[PDB]
């Protein structure tokens, strides 16, 4: 039933960088998905209490959301692009794991993920 602490967005002893790929992940990828009409369910951690989903964090053991990704990018939390790409993929995968095909939230994730794929196809070469 209860919500877990959200994923961390700050960790001072975690090494981090600001690469051109991570800049693109913020300025292009996150920005594109964030403004989308279907972004809102994904702009913050799942509130299992308010949404009345008491089994959500029994099923989903690696939660992720764009609110978290946004703060991680703004805070330069990542070492490399792959870490951030993995967070997006975790977010999408969690949605598909928890819900059933054709649910509204799945259609919404599919729309965002199509755009995600189109943008990472154009990920720049590093440096
Ligand atoms: O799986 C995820 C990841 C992000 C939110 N989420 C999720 C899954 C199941 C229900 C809800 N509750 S909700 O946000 O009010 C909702 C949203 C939409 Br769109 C359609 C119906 C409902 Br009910 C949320």
């Amino acid at each position: 039933s209860m919500n877990p602490p959200p994923p961390e967005t700050s960790n001072p002893n975690k090494p981090k960088r600001q690469t051109n790929q991570l800049q693109y992940l913020l300025r292009v990828v996150l920005k594109t998905l964030w403004k989308h009409q279907f972004a809102w369910p994904f702009q913050q951690p799942v509130d299992a209490v308010k949404l009345n989903l008491p089994d959500y964090y029994k099923i989903i053991k690696t939660p992720m959301d764009m609110g978290t990704i946004k703060k991680r990018l703004e805070n330069n939390y990542y070492w490399n692009a792959q870490e951030c790409i993995q967070d997006f993929n975790t977010m999408f995968t969690n949605c598909y794991i928890y819900n059933k095909p054709g649910d509204d939230i799945v259609l919404m994730a599919e729309a965002l993920e199509k755009l995600f794929l189109q943008k990472i196809n154009e990920l720049p070469t590093e440096e």
